[PDB]
This record gives structure tokens, C-alpha cells and sequence, in this order.
């Protein structure tokens, strides 16, 4: 296959763990999209332009959105800068985050060349 097929193929990997049982007990706020109105956060809108989640990453990849490994890289970073960006760094879904990003910037460096 082509460098951006099995580029691709790694992320979707990725995409798999960072959605598995392995990582669910920090993940799982990522999972879905933020609902601000249901969780009471009425800023939330306000503040992060571009809504981004892990839902959203596995539909963009199973409608083949993603052209490259940088996209799909993009989108997950998007995710993690936006709860930095809205949340105070001492908050519990920081420390999630911080966790998650850890899975995903170690194994998106084995990125096949
Ligand atoms: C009620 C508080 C709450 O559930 C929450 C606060 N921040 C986030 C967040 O950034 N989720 C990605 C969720």
C-alpha cells in the first residue's frame, strides 16, 4: 500500500486504543461530544470554537475525511487543547487529558515512514 494508506492504517490503531478498556477510566470523557447544556457548562460555546471528540475522530476516519496522518493528528490535538483551553489545569478532566495525550503522542511518534 501507499506511505498515506499505512500512515493512516497506524492512526486508526491509535484511534482503536485510545477508545478501549485499557484507557476508558481517564478516556471517557472524550468519548462523545460535549454536551454544554446538559452539563451545565453555558461558556462552553463561548469559548472553544471547534467542538472535538473521539466519536467525531472515528466517524471522520470511517468516512475516509482523513487524507493524512497530520489531519487526524490535528483533530485529536483540537480535543486535548480544547480542555485545556476551557478547563483550570487543577481540574480532574485535565489530569485525564494530560494521561490520554500521553498514550497518543508516544505511539503517534512510531509513525511508520
Ligand atoms: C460538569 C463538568 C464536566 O462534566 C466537564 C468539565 N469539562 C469537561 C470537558 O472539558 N470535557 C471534555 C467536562
Amino acid at each position: 500500500m501507499g506511505k498515506l494508506s499505512e500512515q493512516l492504517k497506524h492512526c486508526n490503531g491509535i484511534l482503536k486504543e485510545l477508545l478501549s478498556k485499557k484507557h476508558a477510566a481517564y478516556a471517557w470523557p472524550f468519548y462523545k461530544p460535549v454536551d454544554a447544556s446538559a452539563l451545565g457548562l453555558h461558556d462552553y460555546h463561548d469559548i472553544i470554537k471547534h467542538p472535538m471528540d473521539l466519536s467525531t475522530v472515528k466517524r471522520k476516519m470511517e468516512n475516509r475525511d482523513y487524507r493524512d496522518a497530520q489531519e487526524f493528528a490535528a483533530d485529536v490535538r483540537l480535543m486535548f487543547s480544547n480542555c485545556y483551553k476551557y478547563n483550570p489545569p487543577d481540574h480532574d478532566v485535565v489530569a485525564m487529558a494530560r494521561k490520554l495525550q500521553d498514550v497518543f503522542e508516544f505511539r503517534y511518534a512510531k509513525m511508520p515512514d
